[PDB]
């Protein structure tokens, strides 16, 4: 395992949740830090990147504007702030990395309930 998440749980309609996702072992310039979703009974989703070296973002239009990625060099975690959260956002929320546009390491999940 390259990758761990944290931070998943319960929060009321409206409210924010930051999750992290540490790395461990090969990392560089060349390597870029996603967040994917799977909610129940559909399909995994890209949700936002970043690039380890430059800070480069990248959000899906489903979360644009209400979430942000950014990265600690120096802990070598990826944040991920999602505020205005809606039930609609429930999912497991993974982390993975790759390079070249290509995702190859990825964590175990966690799960994040939105309820009303």
């Amino acid at each position: 395992v390259q990758l761990q998440e944290s931070g998943g749980g319960l929060v009321q309609a409206g409210g924010s949740l930051r999750l992290s996702c540490a790395a461990s072992g090969r990392t560089g310039s060349t390597y870029d830090m996603g967040w994917f979703r799977q909610a129940p009974g559909k399909e995994r989703e890209s949700v936002a990147a970043i690039n380890w070296d430059s800070a480069r973002t990248y959000y899906a239009s489903s979360v644009r504007g209400r979430f942000t990625i950014s990265r600690d060099n120096a802990k070598k975690t990826v944040y991920l702030q999602m505020n205005s959260l809606k039930p609609e956002d429930t999912a497991v929320y993974t982390c993975g990395a790759g390079e070249g546009g290509t995702w190859d390491s990825w964590g175990q999940g966690t799960q994040v309930t939105v309820s009303s």
